[PDB]
């Protein structure tokens, strides 16, 4: 089998000339030339199964993906395993080799105001379908935005992603949570589980943000300081705003910071198109119910040029489908990964 940076890669034989790519506490990833398809891809070797929590992003990555069919949303190609439950160390999943992502061209290059729009635009075509399917991504980001040579764009890692479940929404003030802190939604901070699709659309918000000027909006350093970075821009919340939050620890907070005023839009963002602010508006909109939603992001005059909601597709049926041990969710990745074998 061939090795990379001193892993075993045990893709073969359909995947060959493995070049290292990057790593993390997902595994690792390298692209291969795929003999089957005459194309280079990317692999990424999952080894999750001595930890639950691996193992749970593991299987959420997997179903889901598997689910999905959509042109803004990385598929899974192919899942390599060994052929028993006992034999099975690792699981490579095989994907769409991208040139970059979102994050890395922030990092390097200044984008025009057409490129923000596309961007934007794909990216909430790939969210119409998620949320479509009664899904949250849960981390969306600039580093889960593929990018490739032309500019297409696929939303990438459903690891953390979940069944929306609004009626369980509630918690207190100050509740631990999850997802990457820059682009969590202040609701977290206050009284949500970030169980709505609203998340999703404060992180997307954050992100059109982060195109405009190439810095994060809100760089928290923690977790509290994630809200006073929001609080910072959108200024204190309203009377309404502050009564939606029946939670007194949460709303007696609010109540004991000094009084800020909103910082405008066109002063934090000076070259940017007037209506692209207007969405930025409606997408960091501090309370929830009032900020807008993917379909309606969709048919706002900024992304004029490209709306169509016939060519905006939608999940066939909502997904569906929890504390489990290690063991069992093997077992589940074993089942969901069958149909990849001989
Ligand atoms: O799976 C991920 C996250 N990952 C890691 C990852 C690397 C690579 C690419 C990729 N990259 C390029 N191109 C790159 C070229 C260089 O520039 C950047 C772009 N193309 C195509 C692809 Cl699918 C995508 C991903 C991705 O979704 N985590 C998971 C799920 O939460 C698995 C299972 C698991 C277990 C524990 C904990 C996390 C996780």
């Amino acid at each position: 089998p061939e090795m990379v940076r001193g892993q075993v890669f045990d893709v073969g034989p359909r995947y060959t000339n493995l070049s290292y790519i990057g790593e993390g506490a997902y595994g690792m990833v390298c692209s291969a030339y795929d003999n089957v398809n005459k194309v280079r891809v990317a692999i990424k070797k999952i080894s999750p199964f001595e930890h639950q929590t691996y193992c749970q992003r593991t299987l959420r990555e997997i179903k889901i993906l598997l689910r999905f069919r959509h042109e803004n949303i990385i598929g899974i190609n192919d899942i390599i395993r060994a052929p028993t439950i006992e034999q099975m160390k690792d699981v490579y999943i095989v994907q769409d080799l991208m040139e970059t992502d979102l994050y890395k061209l922030l990092k390097t290059q200044h984008l025009s105001n057409d490129h923000i729009c596309y961007f934007l635009y794909q990216i909430l075509r790939g969210l119409k379908y998620i949320h479509s399917a009664n899904v949250l991504h849960r981390d969306l980001k600039p580093s889960n935005l593929l990018l490739n040579t032309t500019c297409d764009l696929k939303i990438c890692d459903f690891g953390l992603a979940r069944v929306a479940d609004p009626d369980h929404d509630h918690t207190g003030f100050l509740t631990e949570y999850v997802a990457t802190r820059w682009y969590r939604a202040p609701e977290i901070m206050l009284n949500s589980k970030g169980y709505t699709k609203s998340i999703d659309i404060w992180s997307v918000g954050c992100i059109l943000a982060e195109m405009l000027s190439n810095r994060p909006i809100f760089p928290g350093k923690h977790y509290l300081d994630q809200l006073n970075h929001i609080l910072g821009i959108l200024g204190s919340p309203s009377q309404e705003d502050l009564n939606c939050i029946i939670n007194l620890k949460a709303r007696n907070y609010l109540l004991s910071l000094p009084h800020k005023n909103k910082v405008p839009w066109n002063r934090l963002f000076p070259n940017a198109d007037s209506k692209a602010l207007d969405l930025l508006d409606k997408m960091l909109t501090f309370n929830p119910h009032k900020r807008i939603e993917v379909e309606q992001a969709l048919a706002h005059p900024y992304l004029e040029q490209y709306y169509d909601p016939s060519d905006e597709p939608i999940a066939e049926a909502p997904f569906k489908f929890d504390d489990l041990p290690k063991e069992k969710l093997k077992e589940l990745i074993f089942e969901e990964t069958a149909r990849f074998q001989p």
